[PDB]
């Protein structure tokens, strides 16, 4: 995988990606503005990086997000398209670091870096299984 | 409120907070390990700071997250209890910074900082509706 290689992702924001929907179990969130949730924007940014890396993975390799550091600087009601751009900034063998940005066609909405680590799935899923109650 | 003040809350991770559930619509996520999603960890930390903040707002006032900078270094299967601590780091006018921290009773799972901005709800909402299609 090459440093400086870019992927963009477009996603039209539906009603069910707002703050209320990340945690429908939260009375505290239930009267928030109907805007695209930070945790969902995080998910969309991760997803772009998962897609860009996919065809570089060996069978039975997967990957996990190990860090997210971004601003969220404008709000987006449902119906606008959020475009996420991922650019790969470094690879360490196992460890990739992406610069991610997103806009919603109207404003720049957020900026930063996401990081992930390539894993061996079977033996990752063994180790998680050993802390599963 | 006071700088240094900590608020804590716990959350038994249910089966529906894993990666595949953050974006049910994503075929690329659909077969990921069954572990707690970063975007749901982000949300749960925001929720800690919303709760802490809530006694100090006037009516019609809210907050929105404007930055998150966190690592996620251990994976959490459903069943475990995720304890999240938010400690107030600063207040500058309508802006607050939190130190946020999470462990699942077994591992420390993530930490870092989170910034929020206090907003006037009626005003924000009316501006938001104006970029709505
Ligand atoms: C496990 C872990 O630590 N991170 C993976 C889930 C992150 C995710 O896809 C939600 F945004």
């Amino acid at each position: 995988m090459r440093v400086g290689e870019r992927f963009t992702h477009d996603f039209v924001v539906p009603p069910h990606k707002t703050v209320r929907h990340l945690y429908p179990e939260s009375p505290e969130f239930a009267e928030f503005p109907e805007v695209f949730a930070t945790g969902f924007m995080v998910g969309l940014m991760e997803w772009a990086c998962v897609r860009a890396m996919a065809p570089y993975l060996e069978p039975g390799e997967g990957s996990l997000g190990t860090a997210i550091c971004v601003t969220h600087t404008a709000a987006t009601p449902p119906g606008l398209t959020v475009t996420v751009t991922a650019e790969l900034r470094s690879v360490e063998g196992r460890r990739l670091s992406w610069r991610v940005s997103a806009h919603d066609g109207v404003d720049e909405i957020g900026s930063g870096t996401h990081e992930r680590a390539v894993i061996h799935l079977e033996k990752f899923n063994a180790k998680v299984r050993q802390k599963t109650p």
